[PDB]
């Protein structure tokens, strides 16, 4: 590590800020849930938001930060978001899972696509090459494009066999995973991590807070919003 | 790392030695089980020593140990102790956990919190500031207390459940828990990582020898310690 | 890290080309599979030679290698190798226990005893001493032997409990496991990381090539062979 913050440390408050927030609104908003299923919406949901939290915690204090050397440059290198997305990433596909109806096999599909996803993601960031960075970046987009492709595919079916609710609800959720997480690696080969600089550390990291904010409190406000919908993934009595 | 032992290392080798002392117990022990559910016990049981034990065999040879700077001073970190409990501290609770009779979503929960409670805890332990270090035990010592509240709660009244030497032994287990993990902040706060060294890395060690070897030989062998008691966890054919 | 590759790049780029081929067999031989079991074998079988194959990518370019000082001398230690393993190999011991028609607690030991296995092995290719490193190595071949000895055992038995096909099928399986996986610890002991240095850097990485290869390309195409056998591990209607 041994690398400062910087002016970006707004952003990273803000995120903290928010991802605190959203968790204590979650575990209140999750008071009272007797459904086990309804629950299982709210865990997952909530982890989300407090690993997003505890991590951008980290970057804002300047624990998850580092320096990186590539080509006779020095990178700055905020891991911390790595560790996070490790976590929340596939929490979310999760989400998703539960909310089409899918079977282990396409959920575990989805889980192993994403881990690598941002397993290759990281080494990336952490490649000493331009060339071998944004050799990473093509495999971890790779995938990115693999998992979309299930989401749209076999998981869009399986949704479609659930009670319209939920898959209107699923419709939603899906699309703004879609429109959100193809953001990512733009703003990561602009940002400072792709070697060329073309967006400011401190835009990119206000971009990833946007976008971070949106695809978990946001996503999440909207996939707990109401209960009875919820609980059609679901329909005998237990 | 780069740090040399000290004579705490004689706490060390006991604690090795302690630990696969216990596994030897627990493996001859499990020896001639068959009913699936008594085993699962002796597994995860018999995983939490031999795990203990290769990472007191790290930290005594050495391997386990770094040094982290924090204010003109290099503070001595056995982070071995991290990646110990990091899959120890969610087995105890899983047999807990199996113990109750709880479901995946209570279960998932104390993991989930535990997780988070040794990560935000090996933060703390490497961060760069006393603020930020005491600012992260801070985090790490709320989770403990989130989980303590659901083996008080929500576990506590599965285990009312059970049959009655099931439910004493959890009321035992559950509160060995509660004395014995409550502790370990307290010698963390007051030992070398939390930057007072009121308590001499001497006898922190030590310490942390005994909690260590309380809350997983001696927490294994009241568990597994009757085999009818633990069967009746479980009252069907198989 | 900090360390330049070598002569040994050329066994690193066969690997990175077999593992990939490998995976796209895989994906088009996976392509119109329905049956939820036998998609099972295609999917673990799939992320066994991606996950490889990205590790061996690492490797080529440099990014999985690093020197480690050991008595006055300066190892180099390629460490991509153990995050491949901590992944793969469980996989494998999954295909093999599904293979067999083996229960939670004896995959579940499966799994333990190999992560502690690679965890512990990597352990040992990061020890400060030649004793402390075969130290390690002995540990970790220990649980080798541990895990080999529940193959032939209790695995062996549930195989014998399938349709005679799938009982063959793990027969050749087990035994390609076997000779496969004793040769790791032989070809570690004798290349660099065992300090002896015995086998040459370049003749290991080919070795550590030729079993990789053997050990997931190999062995997932006799595992993916033929459809109607692997569809013999379950019998009803779905
Ligand atoms: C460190 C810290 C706080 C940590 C708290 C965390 C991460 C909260 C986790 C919340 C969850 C997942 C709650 C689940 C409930 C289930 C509760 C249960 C029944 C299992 O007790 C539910 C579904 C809403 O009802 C503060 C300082
Ligand atoms: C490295 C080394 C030793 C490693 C050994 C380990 C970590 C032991 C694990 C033991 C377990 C969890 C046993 C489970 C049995 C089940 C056995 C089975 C049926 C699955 O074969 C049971 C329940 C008692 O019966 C030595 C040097
Ligand atoms: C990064 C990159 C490529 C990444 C691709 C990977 C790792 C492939 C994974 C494939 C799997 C496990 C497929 C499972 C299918 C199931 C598909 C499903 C129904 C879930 O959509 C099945 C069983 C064959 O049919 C390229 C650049
Ligand atoms: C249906 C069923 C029973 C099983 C289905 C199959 C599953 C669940 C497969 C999962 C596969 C998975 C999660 C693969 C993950 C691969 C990720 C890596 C190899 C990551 C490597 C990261 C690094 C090497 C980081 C380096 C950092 C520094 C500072 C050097
Ligand atoms: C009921 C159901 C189907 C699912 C329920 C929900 C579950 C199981 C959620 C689990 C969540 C979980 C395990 C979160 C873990 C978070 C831990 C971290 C972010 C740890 C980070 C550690 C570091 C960053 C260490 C740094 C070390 C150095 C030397 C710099
Ligand atoms: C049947 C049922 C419900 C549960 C059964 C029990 C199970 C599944 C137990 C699993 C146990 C497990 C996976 C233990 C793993 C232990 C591995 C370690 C402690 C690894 C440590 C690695 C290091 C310390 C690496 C250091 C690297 C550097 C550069 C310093
Ligand atoms: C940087 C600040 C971040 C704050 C994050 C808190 C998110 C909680 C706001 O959710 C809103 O709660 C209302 C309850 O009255 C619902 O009616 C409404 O539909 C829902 O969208
Ligand atoms: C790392 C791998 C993690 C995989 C986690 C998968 C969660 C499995 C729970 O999902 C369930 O799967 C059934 C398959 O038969 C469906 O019928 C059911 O409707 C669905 O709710
Ligand atoms: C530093 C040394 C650590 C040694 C750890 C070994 C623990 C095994 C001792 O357990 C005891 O085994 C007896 C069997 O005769 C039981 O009757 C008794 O109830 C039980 O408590
Ligand atoms: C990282 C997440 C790990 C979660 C592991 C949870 C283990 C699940 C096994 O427990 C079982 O759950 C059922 C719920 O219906 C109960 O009815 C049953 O009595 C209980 O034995
Ligand atoms: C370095 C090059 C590595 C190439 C790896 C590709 C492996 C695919 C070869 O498998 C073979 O496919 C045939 C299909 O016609 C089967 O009939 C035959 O039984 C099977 O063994
Ligand atoms: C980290 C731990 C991972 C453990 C993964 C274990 C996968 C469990 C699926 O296996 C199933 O177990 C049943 C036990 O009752 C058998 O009856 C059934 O035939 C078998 O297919
Ligand atoms: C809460 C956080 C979320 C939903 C984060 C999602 C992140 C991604 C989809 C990231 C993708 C990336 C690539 C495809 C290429 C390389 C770099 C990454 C990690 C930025
Ligand atoms: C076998 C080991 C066990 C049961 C270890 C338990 C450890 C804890 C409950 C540790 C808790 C900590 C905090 C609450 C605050 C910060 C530091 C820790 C990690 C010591
Ligand atoms: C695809 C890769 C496979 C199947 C790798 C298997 C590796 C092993 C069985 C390694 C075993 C080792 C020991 C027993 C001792 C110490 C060092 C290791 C990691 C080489």
């Amino acid at each position: 590590m041994a690398a400062t913050v910087g002016p970006e440390s707004i952003w990273l408050w803000i995120g903290t800020i928010g991802m605190t927030l959203g968790t204590l609104y979650f575990v209140g908003r999750g008071r009272g849930v007797r459904d086990r299923k309804m629950q299982e919406f709210y865990i997952i949901t909530t982890f989300i938001t407090t690993i997003a939290a505890a991590m951008y915690f980290a970057m804002a204090t300047g624990f998850g930060v580092t320096e990186v050397v590539v080509g006779d440059e020095a990178l700055t290198i905020y891991w911390a978001r790595y560790a996070d997305w490790l976590f929340t990433t596939p929490l979310l596909l999760l989400d998703l899972g539960l909310l089409a109806g899918a079977n282990r096999n396409t959920i575990a599909t989805l889980i192993g696509l994403d881990v690598f996803m941002i397993g290759t993601g990281m080494i990336a960031a952490f490649a000493a090459t331009p060339g071998t960075r944004i050799a990473w970046w093509g495999i971890s987009t790779g995938a990115l494009l693999a998992l979309l492709y299930v989401l749209v595919g076999t998981l869009s079916k399986d949704a479609r066999g659930q009670s319209p609710e939920v898959a209107s609800l699923f419709g939603r959720l899906r699309n703004l995973v879609i429109v959100l997480w193809l953001l990512y690696p733009v703003v990561w080969i602009l940002g400072t991590e792709g070697t060329f600089g073309i967006l400011p550390l401190y835009w990119e990291t206000a971009a990833f807070m946007v976008l971070d904010l949106s695809a978990k409190v946001g996503f999440g406000v909207v996939l707990l919003r109401s209960r009875s919908v919820l609980r059609r993934v679901v329909t005998p009595t237990a």
